């Protein structure tokens, strides 16, 4: 007999998770689940977990958490581990994303990744989707000379700029955190690459001002040939928008390197202060099961955490473009898994934005980034 309280904020479709929870209660007699959205305002919801975990409040059982937080929350004492848990059935970088001190400390809820959205219509010039940044530059040169921004990416000092820095870093096969493993040449080459788009006229002069939804709105307005963005953008582009039926979805370019993207989306954890550990873990196992991932794809348009569901006929009938998402999500890489992710993110995004704004050079940016990451790690 358990009453389980689960934290799902108002921006994560708690209304659709509620339908999955109703199916769980109908076959799990004696378990009631109640959704806590975190308070009446957006700010209250964003401060909810810090409030009840700092108080060691034992009433919360299950929590949705960002894929960047597993290590921070486990190290803070906020989350329980799932002893002996196998994450091999999920998309491949979930095991790495959720293993902290050799323990599984969260389970996947729904996936996300960056995609290279592109104007399929303009590629008119006989160009196949670019597989390298040099191909993307050549492609942008051909389309722009023929006809409009070549490439929109996030240069504001936000989490998206960390993801931006890491795409060329990962493409060279480098991992920034394994403990800090800083490759100066790869870090300088990443910063120079993003700045080269501005210098070569492929990206606008003020890309340092571009947040995730600025890319989305500008591509949607027909002003962008190539756009880096996440899964939520597609429905905007195909909605009531000036790019209906002119949007392709591809893997992000490589630098002789590898085509990579970022592992995004959200996960579930169990509160370390829950008095109902076993029942809370069983609920998380259900919410992270393939049949629930499938339900959430069909009913909330959330990208599944199992590769097989991108080929499932019921999913692709409901959301055809998920077939085109699969080859991109299979290239995902995990952002640094560290309890000091906040400081690692702040240092990287500050450096990326400062180089793109023209406030510092790539070389001094790598210098500043290595110095600050060494203090944190």
């Amino acid at each position: 007999d358990a009453e389980l309280k689960i934290f799902v904020s108002s921006q994560h479709q708690p209304d659709i998770w509620r339908k999955a929870l109703d199916q769980y209660e109908a076959k799990t007699p004696g378990v009631k689940v109640v959704i806590e959205t975190g308070g009446n305002t957006s700010e209250m919801q964003a401060q909810y977990l810090n409030t009840v975990m700092s108080a060691k409040d034992s009433s919360l059982d299950v929590l949705m958490l960002d894929v960047i937080r597993p290590a921070q929350f486990a190290t803070a004492g906020w989350t329980s581990d799932f002893s002996g848990k196998d994450l091999s059935a999920y998309l491949p970088t979930y095991a790495e994303a959720n293993t902290v001190n050799g323990k599984i400390v969260a389970l996947p809820a729904f996936a996300d990744s960056m995609f290279l959205y592109y104007r399929k219509d303009l590629l008119k010039y006989g160009i196949k989707p670019p597989t390298t940044w040099d191909e993307l530059k050549e492609a942008s040169k051909k389309v722009m000379e023929g006809e409009l921004q070549g490439l929109s990416f996030q240069g504001k000092a936000i989490e998206g700029a960390v993801c931006t820095f890491l795409l060329p870093y990962w493409s060279e096969g480098k991992s920034l955190v394994e403990k800090l493993n800083f490759d100066n040449k790869a870090a300088v080459d990443s910063l120079k690459l993003w700045k080269s788009f501005v210098d070569d006229g492929i990206s606008k002069k003020n890309i340092s001002e571009v947040a995730t939804d600025d890319t989305r709105k500008e591509f949607q307005a027909g002003k962008v040939l190539f756009a880096v963005n996440w899964s939520y953008a597609w429905t905007h582009f195909q909605g009531k928008s000036q790019v209906n039926d002119k949007v392709g979805v591809a893997r992000l370019p490589a630098v002789g390197g590898e085509q990579t993207t970022c592992l995004g989306g959200w996960e579930f954890g169990v509160s370390a202060y829950s008095k109902q550990q076993d029942e809370a873990k069983k609920l998380v196992e259900y919410l992270s099961s393939q049949d629930v991932s499938k339900f959430m794809a069909i009913n909330a348009a959330l990208l599944p955490t199992y590769a097989a569901l991108y080929k499932d006929a019921d999913v692709t009938k409901t959301i055809p473009w998920f077939a085109d998402a699969l080859p991109v999500v299979e290239t995902a890489k995990a952002r640094p898994v560290t309890p000091r992710y906040n400081e690692v993110s702040e240092t990287i995004r500050t450096t990326v934005n400062g180089v793109l704004a023209g406030v510092m050079t790539p070389e001094d940016g790598a210098k500043q980034m290595e110095s600050r990451l060494r203090r944190v790690l």
